[PDB]
């Protein structure tokens, strides 16, 4: 199969969104990643033009040939923050610092140009040939700041172990709050190899043991005492109470010189 001039040479993704091709120019040998969408589109392809960041996938244009759509954008050769987690151990805490580092740089790039994702998670966090970190998948991705006028989001969406509990209670909410809460679980993920809950409801028994803070239970008590402080900040309720990404910045872990 070939689009134009490029080639579709393997498989790097295949969800209910389409495929997503590795694409190879014939000519100039320049490999990309294409996704296909076998015809809200309007929508994403709007929000990819916007994304100008070293740790956001660049959009590089779109083709129409007939009900099929081909969004192409920037390969990440690397794989997924997904694959480098070990189960039940996570990763070393640098690398886990560091990848926490770009994540925070993503995410206030998009917030910056009033764009939430909405899916924040490890399959979402692609790696390049130097291991940085690209927020990738803009297709829950939308709008929560337009003229400097902030909209509150209603739809329900994401992945249930990363959301947010107020996305669970609330009619209506702010969206930073949200993708800052996915970020601490992600966090969780790299320093300990496990996701804390299966959702974060008063029916839920291991998110009542956490707002009970029994962090002598797993997965907390893998996690050394500096980074469990910030995740004390970030997996917050109350949303108004959460720390926000200016204040992560100023946190002690954040700001520890690591191996
Ligand atoms: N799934 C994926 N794999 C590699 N690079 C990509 N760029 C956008 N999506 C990608
Ligand atoms: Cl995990």
């Amino acid at each position: 199969p070939f689009v134009e001039d490029w080639d579709l040479v393997q498989t790097l993704g295949e969800g209910a969104y389409g495929e997503v091709q590795l694409a190879v120019n014939r000519v100039t040998e320049e490999a990309v990643a294409v996704k296909i969408v076998d015809m809200n589109i309007k929508k994403e392809i709007c929000i990819l033009k916007m994304l100008n960041h070293e740790n956001v996938i660049k959009f590089y244009g779109h083709r129409r040939e007939g009900n099929i759509q081909y969004l192409f954008m920037e390969l990440a050769s690397g794989g997924s923050l997904f694959d480098r987690i070990e189960p039940d151990i996570g990763m070393p805490e640098p690398d886990a610092q560091r990848f926490f580092h770009q994540l925070m740089a993503g995410v206030v790039y998009l917030h910056g140009i009033g764009i939430t994702h909405r899916d924040i998670k490890p399959h979402n966090l692609l790696l390049d040939e130097r291991d940085n970190l690209k927020i990738a998948d803009y297709s829950l991705a939308t709008v929560f700041r337009y003229n400097n006028r902030e909209r509150l989001l209603n739809k329900m969406c994401g992945t249930l172990p990363y959301v947010a509990p107020e996305l669970l209670k609330r009619r209506e909410f702010h969206a930073e709050p949200v993708d800052v809460w996915s970020c601490g679980i992600v966090l969780t993920a790299m320093l300990a190899g496990e996701l804390p809950w299966d959702q974060p409801s008063d029916s839920c028994q291991e998110y009542s043991d956490w707002k009970e803070k029994k962090t002598y239970l797993n997965p907390w008590k893998k996690i050394d005492s500096a980074p469990l402080a910030l995740l004390h900040k970030i997996l917050v309720e109350n949303p108004s109470a959460r720390i926000t990404i200016p204040d992560i910045k100023k946190d002690r872990w954040y700001n520890k010189p690591l191996k």
